[PDB]
């Protein structure tokens, strides 16, 4: 179908524009790197449908804000991606995580759903 056409290519700009960021933060030299990490991103409890989703909108002004204060576009593609997709309240773990541990949870995410549509 066309939404389900739609929604594979999405989920895919999703992953690969998620890792373009964690990619670049990992480019950061060392000292800037090690600032980085001390910010804090709340995390999913559950991720395993569109839906959850909403546990990434309501993270994406932090990542793109810190990410503007790191260097003092794919931010806005992931916007639109989110939105779409998903279309509920979200739960979020006990526990924050670095901006590399919350990247790498949604790229999991997308690639595990893109794995239910191939
Ligand atoms: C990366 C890539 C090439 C073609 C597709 C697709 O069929 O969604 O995805
Ligand atoms: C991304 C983000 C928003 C707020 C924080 C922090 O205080 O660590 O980090």
């Amino acid at each position: 179908s066309s939404s389900t056409k739609k929604t594979q290519l999405q989920l895919e700009h999703l992953l690969l524009d998620l890792q373009m960021i964690l990619n670049g933060i990992n480019n950061y030299k060392n000292p800037k790197l090690t600032r980085m990490l001390t910010f804090k991103f709340y995390m999913p409890k559950k991720a395993t449908e569109l839906k959850h989703l909403q546990c990434l909108e309501e993270e994406l002004k932090p990542l793109e804000e810190v990410l503007n204060l790191a260097q003092s576009d794919l931010i806005s593609n992931i916007n639109v991606i989110v939105l779409e997709l998903k279309g509920f309240m979200c739960e979020y773990a006990d526990e924050t995580a670095t901006i590399v541990e919350f990247l790498n949870r949604w790229i999991t995410f997308s690639q595990s759903i893109i794995s239910t549509l191939t």
